[PDB]
This record gives structure tokens, C-alpha cells and sequence, in this order.
């Protein structure tokens, strides 16, 4: 492999993967590769990015080319840094990559979401750092923000995020590289989930579950499989299990591997990625590194290696596939406490009205090294004496306020400085405690003729001024 020529773009017919260039169909057989330490105090970041450290990923590429995998799961990038070197030493060995949009810290949060200018930020710079390379398989939007039938209301956030990641990559000159999202496997959200996500004007452009059904020694009847199958079959984008690899009893034998890429659900199913390479506390690996940082390979590596060597799915051609075939979803209705995902999706986040807010305020809290922990605390207080319907985001009923798509730090700063003008001390001492809360100076300035901030300011204005109290 001399640049990315073993690796052909992947493109998306229907419901199924082809390579852009032979039409063959492609079946995922894969692995997650995502290292965790092991740096805050130092101020690296909180997650490890082997992509961008040849040191690590030119240690591992020769094991994952003996597991025999063509594709590995990455959950968290750095995009300031390089990938050149690892992903063209994927490419050389065949190998493509699954990539998360999020990283730990910045992702929709499903205890309280919101589609805003600080993770529409962190997705764009992942991919303007990815999106040059041919084994970039696709970009997942979301890794099971709902999770249970309690947090329903986090789906409408995430398909926001599938059509902003699906705009910004049409209009830029990258590779058109489809965005998806990952899910879990809980009974009473999982059918609601899958047609959610294909449904109304927006749609997810493949479909990953982290399926740990099959366990031990199980089989196709057994497990689940054949009843997930039948779910899918038809299904309109390409489906395929995000992770797989159920770890009760140890070594795991991976016979689900057989099931998966046998006749009945390789017509179905894109194939799989196995969870995890590496050994880490929960017990899901196929590697130890060790104290010296060397690869020892566990019992779970030959079984699963075994078991992928035999593995030929059986395809068809884009050809065939669209002989007789030319490739609207309702969306599931509300159930109050079942499904709660409204159709009416938030809007695009408006970095330039929500900049404003940084000039404006007179209270603001410093988004750097912020305890985010602190931030419920912060929200009942700040919401229990000013009135936050400005910031609010109801993904049941569909309801955004005018400010719901700025940072975190932007909204707590709105309230923070609704609340200064309110108590009208006129003394900056912003009433609320936390390191990171500063009286901004710039918000003495005048705007002059003619601010690109006059409208923010003619709304802020109204909102503070006029606080509801005659």
C-alpha cells in the first residue's frame, strides 16, 4: 500500500454499503480502538487520541491486521492534531474507521440536551480534520443519547445534529461522508428509536446498534438475532451492530460472529464491530498493554480471530441491488412517559447572535475550566429568581427559546446578568459563586454605529429591563 489505494471511498445505496469503485458489496468486520489513560493538571486532553500518535496506532495496526478486521470504531479524536501517518497505515492494511463526532466532555447530554454553538463547534472541527480521507467510513452523530424511556426527549436534539453535520459537509468541498448514529438495545425505546430516526424530512444515513444479546455459546433462535433480523429486514439505511461481544462468562467464544455474517442476516446486517481491543476495567478486551506499553493477546483475540477468518458474507453487487429497485416515514406519535421525541427538530445554532451575548453582558462565566458538575446547582438557582424561558429547549413539545442554542456558559451568563440588573446593586459583584464568574468590562462600551450586535442588544435590553415586575 503505497498512499490510500487499498481503501477505496465506501459510498451508501439504499440500505447497504458498496466500494465506490469495484460496486461490490461491503460487510463491516470490525473492532473500537480507543485508549484511555492510563494529564488533566497538565492540561492535555482527558481522552487519549491513538490516531495522532504513530507511536501507538503503528504498535497496534499489525495486531488488528492478525484479528483480521477492515474497519475500527473511534469514539474521540483530537482534531488539532495530524492523522495522516495512522489513517494511511489503516488504509495500507485495508482498514477503515467509524468515527464519533463527540468527545466525552462535549456530547448532547441526555440529562438535559440542547443543540448549541459549543458542540455544533467541536463536530465541524472533527470533520474539517477527517473528512480528507478515503477510509473515513462515516461519522456518527450520537452514541445512544436516549438510552431508556425516562430521556426520550434527547432524539430530537441528535437529528438536529445529523441534519446541521449533513448540511455542513454538503456545503463544504469535502467527500459527501454520511453521518449516522449509534444505539442501544433497551426493549420498550428500540423500535420507537429506529423509526424515529428514518422518519419525517431529516434521517440518519446509517444506523449502528451496540447489541449485546448473543452471550456464551448461544444461537441465531436463542439469542435474539433472528427476532432483530425480521425487525430490520426492509429497513431503509443501512444497519449494522455498533459493538457486539456480550462478556458474562470469560473467554467469550464469539460464535455470535458465525450468526452474523451467515446467509439469513448478511442480507440484512452490515456486518459488526467487535467491543474492544484493549483490556481496560470493564472487562471488555482482546489485549493487555502492559506496564512497559507492549501487546499481550488474551484468550478472547484467538477466538475472535478464528471466527472472523471464516466469515464470508455473502453479497451482492450495487448492480444487482438496484435491479427493479429505486431506493415517507411516519414518526412514532407521543405517549406521555414512553415516547416523548418530538417531530419538530431545534434549529441550527447561531454562532453569530450567541457571540453577542460574549460582548454584551455584564455577568459572565468563563466557559475555560469550568465545573460543569456545578451547573444543575447553577440553573435551579439562577431560574428560581429570573424567568429562563429564553434559554429553555423542550425536545417533547417542540418549544426553543430565543437563546437555547448558546453555550452552556452563554445561557448561565444571560441569567447571571438578568439576575445582576434585577438586584440593581450596580456594584459588579455578579451573584454567583464560582471561580469562573467575572464582571466583563466590555459590557460598559457603547455599540457603535453600526454593530452587527445591535439586534442581540435591542433583545437583551427588553429581556432585562423588562423582567416582569410592574
Amino acid at each position: 500500500g503505497v498512499s490510500f489505494e487499498k481503501t477505496p471511498a465506501i459510498k451508501i445505496v439504499g440500505n447497504k454499503f458498496f466500494d465506490s469503485e469495484s460496486g461490490e458489496q461491503f460487510f463491516i468486520k470490525g473492532i473500537a480502538y480507543q485508549l484511555q489513560r492510563s494529564a488533566n493538571g497538565a492540561f492535555e486532553t482527558s481522552y487519549i487520541d491513538a490516531l495522532a500518535d504513530p507511536k501507538i496506532c503503528l504498535r497496534d495496526i499489525p495486531f488488528l491486521k492478525m484479528l483480521g478486521v477492515n474497519t475500527l470504531r473511534v469514539y474521540a479524536i483530537d482534531p488539532t492534531k495530524s492523522h495522516d501517518i495512522c489513517m494511511e497505515a489503516l488504509s495500507a492494511e485495508g482498514m477503515y474507521v467509524l468515527l464519533d463526532l463527540s468527545e466525552p466532555d462535549i456530547s448532547i447530554n441526555r440529562e438535559n440536551p440542547s443543540w448549541d454553538v459549543h458542540i455544533f463547534e467541536r463536530y465541524k472541527s472533527v470533520i474539517d480534520a477527517m473528512s480528507s480521507f478515503p477510509n473515513l467510513l462515516g461519522y456518527f452523530a450520537g452514541n445512544q443519547v436516549t438510552n431508556d424511556h425516562t430521556n426520550t426527549f434527547a432524539s430530537p436534539f441528535v437529528k438536529a445534529a445529523i441534519r446541521d453535520a449533513k448540511e455542513y459537509i454538503s456545503h463544504s468541498n469535502h467527500r459527501k461522508i454520511p453521518v449516522g448514529y449509534s444505539t442501544n438495545d433497551d426493549a420498550m425505546t428500540r423500535d420507537n428509536l429506529a423509526r424515529y430516526f428514518v422518519c419525517g424530512d431529516v434521517k440518519a444515513d446509517f444506523y449502528g446498534i451496540n447489541m449485546y444479546e448473543w452471550c456464551g455459546y448461544s444461537t441465531y433462535g436463542t439469542s435474539g438475532y433472528r427476532e432483530r433480523t425480521k425487525e430490520f429486514e426492509g429497513y431503509p439505511i443501512p444497519v449494522f451492530f455498533s459493538e457486539f461481544g456480550c462478556n458474562l462468562v470469560r473467554p467469550r467464544p464469539f460464535t455470535e460472529v458465525s450468526a452474523l455474517y451467515g446467509n439469513k442476516m448478511s442480507s440484512v446486517w452490515s456486518g459488526g464491530l467487535a467491543y474492544m481491543y484493549f483490556e481496560e476495567e470493564n472487562e471488555y478486551g482482546v489485549v493487555k498493554i502492559n506496564d512497559n506499553d507492549g501487546v499481550d493477546i488474551l484468550p478472547d483475540f484467538k477466538n475472535l480471530k478464528k471466527e472472523f477468518a471464516k466469515a464470508d458474507p455473502k453479497g451482492i453487487t450495487e448492480e444487482e441491488y438496484l435491479t427493479a429497485k429505486e431506493p415517507s416515514v411516519e414518526c412514532p406519535h407521543i405517549a406521555v412517559g414512553v415516547w416523548e421525541a418530538n417531530e419538530k427538530l431545534p434549529e441550527t445554532p447561531d454562532r453569530s447572535k450567541c457571540a453577542c451575548l460574549d460582548e454584551i453582558l455584564p455577568c459572565e462565566i468563563v466557559p475555560f475550566g469550568a465545573e460543569s458538575g456545578k451547573y444543575e446547582e447553577y440553573f435551579s438557582y439562577l431560574c428560581s429568581k429570573v424567568d429562563c424561558s429564553d434559554i429553555l429547549a423542550n425536545g417533547k413539545t417542540g418549544e426553543y427559546g430565543e437563546f437555547s442554542d448558546c453555550s452552556v456558559e452563554q445561557k448561565l451568563s444571560l441569567q447571571l446578568s438578568k439576575l445582576y440588573c434585577k438586584i440593581g446593586a450596580n456594584d459588579r459583584h455578579c451573584p454567583l459563586n464560582d471561580k469562573n464568574v467575572y464582571f466583563n468590562l466590555e459590557s460598559l462600551q457603547p455599540l457603535t454605529s453600526e454593530s452587527i450586535c445591535k439586534n442581540v442588544f435591542d433583545s437583551i435590553r427588553n429581556i432585562t429591563y423588562n423582567h416582569g415586575d410592574y
